[PDB]
């Protein structure tokens, strides 16, 4: 019927050169998995701590890079005009280079998570870069939740040099 | 005779409070451990890269940290002045928060190391801050190895907001 086809892997692109990513990123209509990750105090911060609120799983390589740095300041604002959602900048950069940027960018609507002593979470939402010198690092990926812990939105971004498709991700918070 | 008394583990300082450190840093006069790490172009780099050169590893906690950011501009400066010898700053900073703080700052002596692929090179070299707020991350500590792959020196920095002992570090260096 509506299924989806078979994937060992996912394949992504630097620059046009293929990149496997591993798993599968999760799909809409599906349970969100359980998280832990680290907030700008050093804390642990999990998914149930958003418990009637919609999430937006803002996912990327480096905030200390181009294209991630203009997701963050693109999230920061979109973050004003929805309703009851949280914001999450997602990625392997340590929790002191994730607050430095939001700090000197003064960007404070959006929520920084570091993965740094939680790879697995790279594994279970399927976008840890499996290989080339971008090995360890997240896929550039979009995961929108609803207040249920059901995924409403999912984008894998093509080409990791593009910045994520905003609007699509926005637009299922719409009702 | 010139034994050392038994650990399980290590205890170093945050602002005086008790930290956990994994295992045991390298003792002089052992052998060194491999290790791979990531360079700035995303590249691995091994030990053996550096046969025949005595090696100061400058391990710490974060770059973007004060005492830490003091530490590489002191030792990107004591290189000028000590033989056959090569500065690794080593932390779980992403490559691209130990380039950004060297690029801005002007340290080109130094080489920037990220553990960030490399989990085990923090337990294998009794690095490992095993808990609280700081764990995953490295202690503040330094290992001079000689250039037949001997520790020639180690210091595991007793309070992690002091820098470490920079004199006694390069001493071992002189002939």
């Amino acid at each position: 019927q509506g299924i989806d086809p078979f994937t060992m892997s996912q394949t992504v692109h630097f620059q046009g050169n293929p990149v496997t990513v591993a798993n599968s990123i999760p799909q809409a209509g599906s349970k969100a998995q359980t998280f832990t990750l680290v907030a700008k105090d050093l804390s642990d911060v999990t998914l149930g701590q958003f418990a009637g609120k919609r999430k937006v799983l803002n996912i990327f390589p480096s905030i200390d890079t181009g294209v991630s740095a203009a997701s963050v300041r693109k999230f920061n604002q979109l973050a004003t005009e929805i309703d009851n959602t949280v914001v999450l900048c997602i990625s392997a950069d340590l929790p002191f280079a994730q607050s430095r940027f939001c700090g000197a960018e003064g960007l404070n609507n959006v929520i920084t998570l570091s993965t740094f002593r939680n790879a697995e979470f790279l594994q279970a939402y399927g976008v840890a870069i499996a290989d080339g010198p971008l090995k360890g690092l997240a896929a550039r990926a979009v995961v929108v939740i609803d207040e249920n812990d059901n995924v409403i939105f999912s984008q894998l971004v093509d080409e990791i040099t593009t910045e994520p498709d905003y609007e699509a991700a926005l637009a299922v918070l719409k009702a």
